[PDB]
């Protein structure tokens, strides 16, 4: 069985396999090339991936996500403390270790963050195995560059309990670089900038590659800035619109809002290729159908400050690395949010027209690289 590369993401995960000199990013049951890092517990079953996310509005307290933010940390971590105040699921202390508490089959159960991730990892494994038609054991899993030893350990453990023999844990920026073959020895030092704007995290990393050896010169970003924030801006915009037209503030109905958000995330994606998308939601509030639309122009303006602010961390990364804008040789786009045209324009204008590397879907870049690395390692 060939080794696979797995991108264990904060919001979405992806798995790819190197086969016959080519890397294939594997699609799941629903045909998606990335699957949400969601796990849901109901009266009758345990849902993972699309099935889990597809019922979040209906089962909020028992639908777990953002496990990557918990993994490898302590309950006392100020991060954990700050974060938990935003999740609809319970997090409890267990001898210093945080645990997610849910109700599975009427019985109350709690899980260590590594167990939730192992569930997502299991899903990826099934996906690869269904595709390959054979058992998958060896794997290369990615982790952010800033993950400490504990977090790396936990990620490794999540792998082992999923029945995966984790060959190596590599940083995602390095994985992105390898996908573009930027590790090929050219007899010279190379500076690369990884711009990773994902579902909920923003990471900028500057790598220096010499003789086939990576060196993370600097990193910057925002652990709480991703595609979700753009979705919210759309949500708030439409709540205001619904109220003007119907005089009904749907803010309190957690379901109506969550449904609108799902509709927005979908419209958002369409806006990356089309200039406008329609929002068709039957019975949003009471029995009122919400039928409307947004233009790319309006979308961009609703997130103007967020998009623009994206550059500040880029400047920081440069100065920490002691490099000038002209000294970086390659710029690679990672993360689903980098498919947004306004983000690409903005980064390019900043780097004075420099060509951006983005022939490989940004949300599949990390998986692609890990698959290549898995291959060389096995
Ligand atoms: N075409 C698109 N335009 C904008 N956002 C997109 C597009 N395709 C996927 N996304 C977004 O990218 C995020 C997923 O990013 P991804 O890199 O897959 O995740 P992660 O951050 O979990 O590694 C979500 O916010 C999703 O809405
Ligand atoms: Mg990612």
């Amino acid at each position: 069985g060939p080794a696979v590369g797995i991108d264990l993401g904060t919001t979405y995960s992806c798995v790819g396999v190197f086969q016959h000199g080519k890397v294939e990013i594997i699609a799941n049951d629903q045909g998606n090339r990335t699957t949400p890092s969601y796990v849901a517990f109901t009266d009758t079953e345990r849902l993972i991936g699309d099935a889990a996310k597809n019922q979040v509005a209906m089962n909020p307290t028992n639908t777990v996500f953002d496990a990557k933010r918990l993994i490898g940390r302590r309950f006392d971590d100020a991060v954990v403390q700050s974060d938990m105040k935003h999740w609809p699921f319970m997090v409890v202390n267990d001898a210093g270790r945080p645990k997610v508490q849910v109700e599975y089959k009427g019985e109350t159960k709690s899980f260590y963050p590594e167990e939730v991730s192992s569930m997502v990892l299991t899903k990826m494994k099934e996906i690869a195995e269904a595709y390959l038609g054979k058992t998958v054991t060896n794997a290369v899993v990615t982790v952010p560059a800033y993950f400490n030893d504990s977090q790396r350990q936990a990620t490794k453990d999540a792998g082992t309990i999923a029945g995966l023999n984790v060959l190596r844990i590599i940083n995602s920026p390095t994985a992105a670089a390898i996908a573009y073959g930027l590790d090929k020895k050219v007899g010279a030092e190379r500076n690369v900038l990884i711009f990773d704007l994902g579902g909920g995290t923003f990471d900028v990393s500057i790598l220096t590659i010499e003789d086939g050896i990576f060196e993370v010169k600097s990193t910057a970003g925002d652990t709480h800035l991703g595609g979700e924030d753009f979705d919210n801006r759309m949500v708030n915009h439409f709540i205001a619109e619904f109220k003007r037209k119907h005089k009904k503030d749907i803010s309190e109905n957690k379901r109506a809002v969550r449904r609108l958000r799902t509709a927005c995330e979908r419209a958002k994606r369409t806006l990356s290729s089309s200039t406008q998308a329609s929002i068709e939601i039957d019975s949003l509030y009471e029995g009122i159908d919400f039928y409307t639309s947004i233009t790319r122009a309006r979308f961009e303006e609703l997130n103007a400050d967020l998009f623009r602010g994206t550059l500040d961390p880029v400047e920081k990364a440069l100065r920490d690395a002691k490099l000038d804008k002209s000294q970086i040789h390659d710029i690679v786009l990672v993360g689903g949010s980098t498919r947004i045209p306004k983000i690409q324009k903005l980064l390019q204008d900043f780097f004075n027209g420099k060509e951006l590397n983005k022939s490989i879907n940004p949300d599949e870049a990390v998986a692609y690289g890990a698959a290549v690395q898995a291959a060389i390692l096995s």
